[PDB]
């Protein structure tokens, strides 16, 4: 029945009082009251049987987000599909209702350092567990990561997430990537695929910059610009560096291109602790093997106030999906993770 401006958003008798909140991917979110419960919550819409690359794209979120619990990551309390595959057309998921996502977040309001360091712990407290279940959420950026009013932080969006697969990462120089390019480590555009942890560990490090002033700092508007715009504030890597680049073509182009010094941090953050400073550069490191792991990262002087390993749980084990089979063999294994939550 119920309607939202059309869509048909029909959540059966649990949720009522829709309103509407924005337009995910292929599909639509709305807030709603939630009668069992008697708390508002959060609602996405999602329509992706048609196209298979939705498919796994959801079977992986569904998967990753009923695997994982953790304060620093969005849930599932409920996910609403019909009792049959055949009259499944549509999967909705029901999280906690967060106000806001930092992306909106930082459009209007610029930070204290007081609330730069507490959303930059909890972002690296999440990720640790994340990294412990042995997955990659390779798509973190502010838009990926939500807000409530008092300050909890949630990483959300596990769609582009793989298992990690350290052995099999290299790859050729410019090859295709499909991560938001603002937030891509610059490994990517020389000969990574993208099955590291410290391909997340970059991106923390983008955010932690837009933290800082309120604006990305490397954006590039295609594919070879973006890394113009990383080694324009890094500076050209050091031959060490480029030594650990034994991809011919990725070491040449990089051989080819003027020397260029790096711009120093306090110079582009003039305001900014200089602690966070430092973690920045640790966090931004050109070459993936120095650049540093998440628990060096909370174990950090800026994140003292909070540090406490103790109270920064992993997961109880790691993690194995699957990925190519066609459309209708994934809509078959959507239905089926989705079993629990009918009566
Ligand atoms: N738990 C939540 N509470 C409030 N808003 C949410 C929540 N989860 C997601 N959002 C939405 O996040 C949107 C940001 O755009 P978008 O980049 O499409 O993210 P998304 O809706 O999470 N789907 P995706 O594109 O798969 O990340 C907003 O329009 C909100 O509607
Ligand atoms: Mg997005």
């Amino acid at each position: 029945a119920a309607a939202a401006g059309p869509q048909v958003f029909d959540v059966g008798p649990r949720y009522t009082n829709l309103s509407y909140i924005g337009e995910g991917a292929y599909g639509m979110v709305c807030s709603a009251y939630d009668n069992l419960n008697k708390v508002r919550v959060a609602i996405k819409k999602i329509s992706p049987f048609e196209h298979q690359t939705y498919c796994q794209r959801t079977l992986r979120e569904i998967k990753i987000l009923l695997r994982f619990r953790h304060e620093n990551i969005i849930g599932a309390n409920d996910i609403i599909r019909a009792p049959t595959i055949e009259q499944m057309k549509d999967v909705y998921i029901v999280q906690d209702l967060m106000e806001t996502d930092l992306y909106k977040l930082l459009k209007t309001q610029h930070l204290s350092n007081d609330h730069i360091c507490y959303f930059l712990y909890q972002i690296l407290r999440g990720l640790k567990y994340i990294h412990s279940a042995n997955v990659l959420h390779r798509d973190l950026k502010p838009s990926n990561l939500l807000l409530n009013t008092t300050c909890d932080l949630k990483i959300c969006d596990f769609g582009l997430a793989r298992v990690a697969d350290p052995d099999h990462d290299h790859t050729g120089f410019l090859t295709e990537y499909v991560a938001t390019r603002w937030y891509r480590a610059p490994e990517i555009m020389l000969n990574s695929k993208g099955y590291t942890k410290s391909i997340d560990i970059w991106s923390v490090g983008c955010i932690l910059a837009e933290m800082l002033s309120n604006r990305p700092i490397f954006p590039g508007k295609h594919y070879l610009d973006q890394l113009n715009h990383i080694l324009g504030i890094l500076g050209s890597p050091s031959q060490e560096d480029l030594n650990c680049i034994i991809n011919l073509k990725a070491r040449n182009y990089l051989l080819s291109l003027p020397h260029k010094n790096k711009v120093p941090w306090n110079r582009l953050f003039p305001n900014a602790d200089s602690k966070a400073l430092d973690l920045l550069d640790k966090m931004l490191t050109f070459n993936p093997h120095k650049r540093i792991e998440v628990e060096q990262a909370l174990a950090h002087p800026y994140l003292e106030q909070y540090y406490d390993p103790s109270d920064e749980p992993i997961a109880e084990a790691p993690f194995k999906f699957l990925d190519d089979l066609p459309k209708e063999k994934l809509k078959e294994l959507i239905f089926e993770e989705t079993a629990r939550f009918q009566p």
